[PDB]
């Protein structure tokens, strides 16, 4: 059973599928990190922007 | 109906088609998306 178990994990269908599964959770958090990285490049603009105004006492 | 389109959805070809067009939308975007990962420490800072 051992061995026949060995030959269905290691069957190349279940490879490709594994891999895309693997791809899709890696696209979609670049997608994300895409989005998250223009936001914070948005909100350190503005913080860069009105601490110069806000700069102390 | 629903069958063989769940069929259609699962077959092999389609599916490297799928993942390969991904991973071309990775060469694209990730392609230049990673860059300026120390910009926000250095500014931050």
């Amino acid at each position: 059973l051992s061995t026949m178990e060995k030959r269905r994990r290691d069957s190349e269908e279940e490879v490709l599928r594994k891999t895309a599964h693997r791809v899709d959770l890696i696209a979609k958090y670049i997608g994300g990190l895409r989005e998250q990285e223009k936001r914070i490049k948005c909100l350190e603009s503005q913080a860069n922007y009105c601490m110069l105004l806000l700069s102390s006492m």
